[PDB]
């Protein structure tokens, strides 16, 4: 137990924001997912909670890690496991305060955790112009995101990989739903609808004199849930910028396949899938412009300014790409 | 050729409303279906306009019909053949004239033949309750409506099935674009919204001096498209009264095989499903009332009045099964 | 004075709907508007409540009834005439008593006078496609409306033709505006959006116990205004089928030498203006369904049920029209 | 060709926001609309592809400009060459790469150049107090920009002006249509529903990954290139300050005239336009405050961020006026 | 005991609409509201559930029955007796099965009980333009109504009076809530927006397969208690003609003393208040076609078809009303 | 008459922001309500305007300052005299020139003046929770607002303390109801809602060319006239640091005696009522982030940016509350 030493000492900072979750990818032999996972239900005691057999967690976390694929440079199972690790520290968010039953967080959890397991390594729109099987087979409606759905739900019927064997019929019928509607919503087609649902609720948004929020119904809940994981699906460009940089080198490098293979089908190569013309500044820029910021922005108001750190750091990586913009 | 005789005087009522499917069925040796999506689709020269091979329109007929269950009373054959042959007439309604484009119909005309192919018997409900592996797959979602479509659409990838070989790869989109669009309109959960987008149409409606409707953007035809198809699907009831109770006996025949399989399950019988405790008539009367009258009372509004027959129609089928309640 | 005492007779009406205008204009060597106008200010003790000398009065009135097409079927002095009485006994319906100040009544009235004078016989379709000097000047933009308002106001400067000349300057403005708002709504291309607001009114309508209407600010009442002349302007349909009728055959007088005139320029011949293929009592029918029933039947409501016998006529009219229909 | 060299240099910074203008107007003996309109019809290759003979397009422009009153300080041809020029810049835009069909781009274009063409000099608000000809002729409703419109229309009927003689009638009516649109839009009465609108779309923007905006129908394309014309016409905060100045000198030697003009007329002296209690300094930054800064916030949101520099132009030329405000 | 035999065989029929209160109101010794709330009482086991002890029950309905004005002809012990039986019925409708709790069906019924006590026999607006200390107490808003709420809760506090002494602390503050929410409901200048939220409610209905409605949050269910109330209160015209007719007596004579109070006061007349120039069936025709039909039209939706016989009743008696009215 | 001269020369600040009102109510004895509304009625002329005799009006003032609790720390006259000549200021902003009448801005002053009046230092909560006299009256809703409007009124009624005894009926009656629609609106419960109507009213904004609002309708009117008391009544941290700090130690002042009261009945002490648990500091910050600052930015926008420095200077004294927050 040398270096396991090492491991545990950086799930340490299991519920800080800059975790460095690549190290844990290699300290733990490529099993990020299974043991941030495991760290984050002992954590929020939910293996108590709901009567998880710690066996079974651990033999559904190697199945489902298992089935993200290992030659894709950045939909794998350590985005699945930052993605789950992000979503757990907005869960702690103060102004949050008790506003999620177990339930609820559980689902969030989890859903975090399949939200793109089996991710092929090409987007919604290539699966549909290929006329893929997946595309054909969910008439090109968030395509992806089903099958992330589908698969996740399908590996807990196997052995004892059943991990909610313990939960009331009620509660099992609870926790699909919301993990269903939670992974539907990280379909990046959505995130306008998303974010003007956001937006809506940040005015008229309804404080207790201490600061945390008031959530009555359902769908207050479980939209503020969807934001949140969508925030954490969208969450690189506001780590540290060491995190943040590796992030964007895997992304381009999945792109650029996408873009080759597009180029063997003799297709139009898709924007920023272009190896031989692409910006990588520039997109980072324009990423955090369009959809980053302007999401992130929203939820620090939601949760303000709990979230302020994490708009100043966002803002402060924009400057950093921005620099780097060659000027010639 | 004896009888076959008798089927081409049948086919000769094509374009009427009442147009006798169940002999039709016979006649045909169980292939309502291809003889009368064969039948219209000469009628409308479909054939020659998109350069479809006969052999290939046949041969996809053929395959397609052959998976609707011949063991299910309702969700079969006849019934795609009946919905087909009601948006052919609704297609051709005078303050439609000229509206629709030769894709447009196409696509109309082949998502009714598809609408509800290889359809289990049960309800989607059904399929959700039971944890169906289709509702696993669809995330409990248009599960049926949503299966119809891949199914209709894969066959097409079969030898020479593929009707549409002969279209740009522009209208090829189009195409799968508009089936999709209204297949999964006759989803019954989204009835209500379907309803009330038609009506925030009839109001605000747009007419020519003549009395043709004036439908300028894509959404606007795609609504009447999927109203349309939604108003052939639920036209039962409007149809004469022959006909009408003929299928009222098949839907309330596959309802029950349903409730014995909850009862089997141990499950809450649906409503309506439950063999021992129905009221036939009473369900037709409420049917009418809560979704086919309000339904067809606002399409005959926006053809006014080429619908008004098929509205007294259905008011006076009401008024039948209305008296047929018993009274004890 | 033989017939004089015959037309005094029938002015004897001149607050009854179906006033026989037609008679009145032979009795007064065609001049309805300006015996049916000095008939209604004496009536409403107009000239005493602002002031307006009887000379100046007649003197305007004789102009402006000469800037009517005495060679136009319809758009002429008696249809001017008309809409006048019409909105004269629109205004003293019991559901609008005291809700009119006596400037916003003589705007109304005023309005009505003007609303078509100089009318040339064809549409502002026809002055747009033609390229009219009327259409360049007024950008296509309610051309005739316009036109309409800019003649009527100008007649007011010549010789003591001014009737306002004794209304005090900040009158004077409110009733210029008020007639630049009412007259610009009689155009027809802007029914659809005038229905609507008139439906949103019927729906929120405040009414006092006794019966009265409440309309609070001005934007409120002028959007009555508008409606009210815009149903006196569209009431033919609801009057006695004798004048009715009369009315059917001058506008389809008047379409027609329209058509005439486009099938010389070589134009596509505007629907109904066809001379050989026209269906009048269709076209009447087609009326009355799209735009006169619609509107009327939401006036009634607004008022209800002081209106419930017009529409009653205007439904007896319309079957009578429908039956009249060929039917080969 | 002396001088003649320091023009043509002088125009090779068309594409460049603050193109000294009034250089170009001297150096051109005051043509600087024709030679700049020319120079951009050039250089958008407008002349091939719409077949627009050259000595047609020389001959309009001599005559358009022609009607642009010399005796009037501001709204003349400089303004309309000014306003013409900014409209080509802006549509050169990045954010709005190919979003533009030529048609639109032509009519933008042609209608900056006519937007305020025979101009008299005084507002729309004086032209309605004193019963001008022009008011009583368009009921006080964007009475100049109507008849801005009017006058550029017009003289396309003279002698080979005609620079549209080789469109499709489709187009020539397209193009009337949007010109139209665009240019009642300039009346600044106008100003708060067009912010308004500009501000809904600027919310819920749809942009490509590259950062390309996406207007999908026509009235939202017309809607940008309304609020783009409008900046372009209220664009001289932001141009560098030694033009802007020249500008608000001009602004205000015509508002006085007018003020000096209500003095005779004895009416109340319009705010602004008053010589001896004018602030002109406090009048900018009010400007700038109440329409420029709040209009231009919201274009550089929109195209965000190609429009930051002329953003921060107009910040620093309002600090410069604000300094410029006497302190005592 | 005599004919305290025919008061029990008269309170056989609590559950039906057309109690006859009357006679219970004779038979009792005018006692019916004490009477009939404390059957309904013994009937919804509400004794036990809340554990109210009978004498203190009978105790303070002594005493609140004793606080309804003796001398006032409508707004007494004997209409108070019937809003609270008739929202009794109301809510017994099979749509609102087990939709609400002991608690809400316990607030509605206290509601109705104390929901006019107190009446001094004149309207709100009496009270305002009268000056009253009520009036000036209450703010002129909802004066009437206020003052019902604190008399009643008032009475209470005194002698074993109060009948919610065993319900938990926060049980007696939701039963505040809703009563003090329910009546001030009641206040007639509110209906229009009761109304329109009932409307609202209607569309969007949310219905289970048995046909029972869905009632999610507490505002949705306040809303519903509102309405219903609101109809128990205006259920006159919904009644058998012999009751109605009553009503309309009693209302009517309290009315005119009203109007008499204002001839003396020298104030102006009310309407329907003026004993000279009263048209008792036409107020009623228009009360229904203003109020109480667009009212119940909607109740009879939501609760579809629970409320038909009502709704036909209401229609029938119109019908009376109207034959009555004198034509003359 | 020593520092009498100091007294009348810090009332010529009476229309600037940062008026020292606190030294104003000692150079006068107390009497800072009294003298500044006097000040106030002087400086608008409004003694002339309506026929106030100046006796009668220094009566009112003296009785109306008298009932305002000399033992409360913040909602006393200093307070009253602080919101008039806030809203005083706010009247006369740039943006609302000549946009309100006469009586709208007596109204708006005379709301201000008795808006708190008779307060006894104690929240609506800690009436309702402590089931005192005044709660049961007011039923819980608005209890102390509704309170401070009732002795307004009936203090006008005594010995010549009437000073609205020469307004015609008529005006009285509108007085009256803006008075009370203004002062209800003052309730801390309505802030959500009147913030929203306030923001949908700053889209769809309407301004003249100028600069200055219109406002059409009453309801438009009277909702400014409200928002703006309100933000008189909240604009505390906008005023210049010294005033503010002064009123912080006076609410917070108060707001412990309740929290002892509340210590004392062994009530759940109130947040920010509980002396031994306070963060002045984090509650002002809160205060202004979530109520506060929300309102004023919104305001700033509707009369935009007439309050650019009231802005600045509140986001200035947060940074400074901000800061003092304790660091340990
Ligand atoms: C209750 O009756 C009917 C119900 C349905 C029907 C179809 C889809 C569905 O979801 N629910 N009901 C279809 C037909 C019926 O009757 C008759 F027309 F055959
Ligand atoms: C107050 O300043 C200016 C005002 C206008 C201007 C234009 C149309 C209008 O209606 N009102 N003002 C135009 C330019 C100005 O200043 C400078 F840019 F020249
Ligand atoms: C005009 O008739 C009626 C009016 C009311 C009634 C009640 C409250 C109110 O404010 N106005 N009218 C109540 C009953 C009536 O009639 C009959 F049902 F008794
Ligand atoms: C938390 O601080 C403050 C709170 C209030 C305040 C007023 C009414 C209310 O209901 N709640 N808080 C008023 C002033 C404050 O601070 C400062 F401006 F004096
Ligand atoms: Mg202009
Ligand atoms: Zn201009
Ligand atoms: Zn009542
Ligand atoms: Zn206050």
């Amino acid at each position: 137990t040398e270096q396991e030493d090492v491991l545990a000492k950086e799930l340490e900072d299991v519920n800080k924001w800059g975790l460095h979750v690549f190290r844990i990818a290699e300290l733990s032999g490529n099993r990020p997912l299974t043991v941030i996972m495991h760290t984050i239900f002992q954590e929020r005691d939910l293996l108590k909670t709901f009567k998880i057999p710690v066996d079974t967690l651990i033999t559904y976390l190697m199945t489902l890690e298992d089935h993200y694929h290992a030659d894709v440079a950045y939909h794998n199972n350590i985005h699945a496991a930052d993605v789950v690790q992000s979503t757990h520290v907005l869960l702690s968010t103060p102004a949050l305060e008790a506003v999620f039953t177990d339930l609820e967080i559980l689902a969030a959890i989890f859903a975090s955790a399949i939200h793109d397991v089996d991710h092929p390594g090409v987007s919604n729109q290539f699966l549909i112009n290929t006329n893929s099987e997946l595309a054909l087979m969910y008439n090109d409606s968030s395509v992806l995101e089903n099958h992330h759905l589908a698969v996740g739900f399908k590996l807990l019927q196997e052995e004892n990989c059943d991990i909610f064997q313990n939960l009331t019929k009620k509660q099992r019928q609870s926790l699909r739903k919301m993990v269903i509607d939670i992974v539907l919503a990280t379909d990046m087609s959505k995130h306008m609808n998303l974010l003007a649902d956001l937006k809506t609720m940040v005015e008229t948004k309804k404080v207790t004199s201490s600061g945390v929020l008031l959530l009555d119904n359902y769908s207050d809940r479980i939209q503020v849930l969807q934001n949140m994981v969508h925030c954490a699906d969208l969450s690189n460009p506001t780590k540290p910028l060491q995190l943040y940089r590796q992030w964007t080198d895997r992304i381009m490098e999945e792109f650029f396949p996408q873009g080759d293979r597009e180029r063997e089908r003799g297709m139009e190569i898709s924007p920023m899938c272009d190896k031989h013309n692409a910006s990588v500044e520039k997109s980072q820029v324009g990423f955090i412009d369009y959809i980053v910021h302007p999401l992130w922005e929203t939820w620090a108001d939601l949760v303000h300014p709990d979230a302020q750190d994490i708009l100043d750091t966002l803002e402060d990586n924009r400057e950093w790409y921005q620099s780097t913009i060659p000027q010639s």
